């Protein structure tokens, strides 16, 4: 353990200190949680020199934090900077901890161009590692075949009780490697020797079961595994019939949200009739899951109902999406195809919108002369 | 009311008995929900005839049913036969509750060439309104332009006190009229004269309210809600942004399933992994969806890592399905572009494997000579 780390002790950059305003404030996580700050990625910088690591911070908004809190950084051995080009020469992992948005693929750009050989770069929740590795993959594959990208993904509040996890993103559901396996198990050693549990998942998943968006996975999977159950011990449906179903419900769902918003979706699935006609599923002793979505759908249905007729039901072309690509590969076939899916993909899993505000475009003309 | 009744009095059509022995045996619904047989399609003719409607039940095995069971619905007024083209030649509304497969589109082929003029075929659950359109489309579009598809989809078993309604398929989130207003309108005025609550809803999101799915449709849609609610009230995220967290979760959910089943979905979704990354995600002092899906995820964790380490995670590539039309619609266009998501709509509707079965063949082949 302590013999093992001085063996891999190694050099990391933790970019964004981490609005701790939004951590104590807004969130209120010390009484909430758990905890003291700071909290983010000056916590996570915290616990990497914590376990020995030769850590650099680089954030450039010293008023992110107060000077209490930074001096909580740097009594933990933690070289503050406020240069990225600083903290991309030092480490051999890179972990984003940056804003939403062009910042993250502005510093991920300024960084690759100055970090060591085999250096990974590692994304948070404000990326995906998928967009991430899309933004740099004309450098990574010409000038930089040796870096890899991954996730240091904490999917929790680092400096909360609940953050004793990190999920590291690995091969792709495509079988796409972002990474190498050294990289990877690079990724994982520093993970486990700050005392979190090492999580690699497929990266293009790693968002799904990372982000905050992982309270609709863990329901609706819990949703699927219900009905799945019942479906097969109580019904006896095929497992082909229920996987159908299954595909159906959460496709449209989505579909309907990507089109029309989460009230043009609540418009097109009647939550009223749902609450009706998913009572005859009630068919076990136990579906704690289904009887807290009925009371929950029954509880919001009148103030729904307000807002959904106000609501409309844009077009929507509902398809099998996994089916529809393979038919556009081979309708289509090579780079056309390759094209109109890698923008499928960065549309699916952006995090923010890559394209600037109207008030940018009109504040850079007022700024022009 | 009655007075109306008269006015309004119709002939109708309703095709398949109802598999007894599944709702009173393999289901027990006489105890476990209530009511008393018969169910299904030779319940909803009871229902049909008691509101005074000159109905018809074309059903060709005898023995679907007890005799005892049989002088139910003829003691109802209901006119039982064994002849497909004697009911189809009767009814202006045509309910299906046939069997899963080949048979309902059999059925359906055989009556449209002898419905009267303006008649509607109506679905239930073993069939999308979709698809089944899908297989008429060709005589409806040259043969009988004056033929409508809609719904008569109970969303309950008929006879037990759940079902209180049914869910009529309206004009598709595509903006596509299957039946006129009218014939709409007539399919409503049969619902409501049998007591029950007619709901209208886009006919291709009719199966996704409606089915059995209708369990995964109302958990995962209280688990939007929750997620919503907590990402204004407490992160106060913008819409976009927990739109666009609904949409990657919700799709990549429905496309793991879609390439690699249940089991290789799970591996992908580390439950274990959920069940810690979604706990930082407990905001609000009541959560009800998010408890129940943590605990049902941590009691079935144990049995579920023993069966996904057996699963495999197929090859998937995770778009944005509708943002994916959408550029098919530019690149391809036209024609190719209809075929291609015609058959992508269908493989996400269709109920049950078009291709015969290899038996089938292998049986035939048997029989051949
Ligand atoms: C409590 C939340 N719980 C989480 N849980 C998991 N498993 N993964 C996350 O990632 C989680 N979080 C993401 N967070 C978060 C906070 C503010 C914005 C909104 C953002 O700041 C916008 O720019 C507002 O404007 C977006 C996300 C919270 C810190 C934190
Ligand atoms: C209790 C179920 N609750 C329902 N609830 C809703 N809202 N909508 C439905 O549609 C529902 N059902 C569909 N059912 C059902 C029964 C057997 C097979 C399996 C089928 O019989 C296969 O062929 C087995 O083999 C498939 C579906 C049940 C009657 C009934
Ligand atoms: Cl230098
Ligand atoms: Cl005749
Ligand atoms: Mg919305
Ligand atoms: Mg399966
Ligand atoms: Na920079
Ligand atoms: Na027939």
């Amino acid at each position: 353990n302590i013999r093992k780390i001085k063996v891999d002790n190694m050099k990391v950059s933790v970019y964004g200190a981490g609005n701790q305003n939004l951590y104590i404030n807004k969130l209120n996580l010390p009484e909430k949680f758990g905890g003291e700050p700071p909290y983010g990625g000056s916590r996570m910088a915290i616990e990497f020199a914590e376990a020995g690591h030769d850590v650099v911070l680089a954030e450039p908004n010293k008023n992110i934090m107060s000077d209490d809190l930074w001096k909580k950084v740097e009594d933990a051995g933690v070289k503050v900077v406020s240069d990225d080009v600083e903290a991309a020469k030092h480490g051999e992992i890179h972990v984003l901890f940056t804003p939403f948005g062009k910042a993250t693929f502005r510093i991920a750009k300024t960084i690759i161009e100055h970090v060591p050989e085999n250096a990974v770069i590692c994304n948070t929740c404000t990326v995906s590692p998928v967009v991430l590795y899309y933004s740099l993959e004309p450098i990574l594959r010409t000038k930089r075949k040796d870096v890899g990208i991954s996730s240091m993904h904490p999917a929790a509040v680092p400096g909360t009780p609940q953050h004793g996890h990190y999920v590291i993103g690995g091969k792709t559901t495509d079988g796409k490697e972002l990474a190498t396996e050294e990289q990877i198990k690079k990724a994982v050693e520093l993970a486990k020797s700050a005392g979190k549990e090492a999580y690699v998942v497929p990266a293009d998943v790693s968002s799904v079961v990372a982000d905050m968006g992982s309270l609709v996975t863990a329901v609706a999977l819990s949703g699927v595994l219900d009905y799945y159950t019942v479906g097969r011990k109580i019904i006896n449906a095929p497992k082909k019939m229920i996987e159908q179903q299954v595909i159906m419900t959460l496709q449209t769902m989505a579909s309907l949200v990507e089109t029309s918003g989460i009230e043009g979706m609540v418009k097109a699935l009647n939550p009223e009739l749902l609450i009706r006609s998913a009572s005859s599923m009630k068919l076990l002793d136990r579906q704690k899951d289904l009887d807290a979505a009925l009371e929950i759908l029954q509880n919001l249905d009148e103030t729904l109902k307000a807002e959904v007729e106000k609501a409309e039901i844009k077009p929507t072309t509902l398809v099998a999406a996994q089916s529809l690509v393979k038919e556009i590969k081979t309708l289509i076939g090579g780079a056309a195809a390759e094209g109109a899916i890698k923008r499928s993909a960065r549309k699916l899993f952006e995090h923010a919108d890559p394209n600037s505000s109207s008030v940018d475009k009109l504040a850079a003309a007022l700024e022009h002369h």
